[PDB]
């Protein structure tokens, strides 16, 4: 394992092989932290062989805008990952505030402190902002932010990857690759719902990768676009193939028990994890045995 880097668009590990990671993304941290712990996350490293955890803090809805000390649970899930061995996403997550200048100045001290504590912790990936969304394109909005963000966590981490979201909830990856960054291990994330999204928008992957612009899936899910609306397994399995053919690391969408069906979770399973098959929902289990593969 140890640090990252990237090779033209293909994440590498430290002896400089080609690694995917596969993975599961807390739901909001305010709502969810309660899933998110050292026996949780080992249970998923052991039982389910994720490689990478994404640590979802919501800024809106009641996260760290209005109460920051949820920041404290994105800590515990940094220290249980080191510990563990395991990759973990710090992902600034917006949504509600879909321009990601609206929090830029909180970004920016929060980026500040985190790449100060773990600039040396080969296990943390910075995602940005998970899903600009609105009137809010690549090169007005999104990557003067992102080269803001991005010269903060230099001076304090200067290798790490960071993951810059795109227009249209994280779909947009195209115009990223029209305008790339220049950081050497900076990413674009693609976001998509089995149920909602097709072949349009791996051709935008496609094109963004020809570009030379990588991609990292840090959110997905088994559902359509609402978190909803069932499962959709055949679509799942197409896309998943998809990003294996092009190597391409993911985070499934989410670890929790919330009552809809892109959640992992039944209701009343345990929240430090050791969980039976019957306590995964349809997608947990499709999930788990893919990441196991
Ligand atoms: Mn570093």
């Amino acid at each position: 394992n140890g640090q990252l880097s990237i090779k033209g668009t293909q994440l590498v590990n430290r002896d400089g092989k080609a690694v995917q990671l596969k993975g599961i993304s807390s739901h909001g941290l305010q709502w969810y932290g309660e899933y998110v712990n050292k026996d949780s996350l080992k249970w998923l490293r052991d039982d389910w062989g994720i490689t990478v955890f994404r640590a979802a803090m919501y800024t809106a809805d009641g996260g760290y805008i209005d109460n920051p000390s949820v920041k404290n649970k994105v800590k515990e899930a940094v220290e249980a990952a080191k510990e563990l061995g395991i990759y973990v996403i710090i992902d600034w997550h917006i949504l509600n505030d879909g321009n990601p200048n609206q929090n830029k100045e909180k970004a920016k001290e929060f980026f500040k402190e985190m790449s100060s504590l773990y600039g040396n912790t080969p296990n943390v990936i910075y995602e940005i902002a998970n899903e600009p969304n609105g009137d809010v394109n690549w090169k007005r909005d999104i990557k003067p932010y992102a080269e803001e963000v991005i010269s903060v966590i230099r001076k304090n981490d200067p290798d790490n990857i960071i993951i810059v979201g795109t227009g249209t909830w994280s779909q947009d990856v195209n115009d990223a690759a029209d305008d790339q960054l220049k950081d050497a291990n900076v990413m674009y994330a693609l976001h998509f719902y089995a149920g909602t999204h097709g072949q349009f928008l791996r051709d935008k992957a496609n094109y963004a990768l020809s570009k030379g612009a990588p991609i990292f899936v840090t959110e997905w899910g088994t559902s359509d676009a609402s978190g909803n609306g069932g499962v959709f397994l055949d679509q799942s399995r197409e896309w998943l193939k998809y990003l294996d053919s092009k190597t391409i690391s993911w985070v499934n969408w989410n670890l929790s028990d919330k009552q809809e069906s892109s959640s992992a979770l039944k209701p009343g399973a345990s929240k430090t994890g050791g969980w039976r098959l019957s306590d995964l929902s349809a997608s947990g289990t499709f999930v788990r045995e893919n990441i196991l593969g």
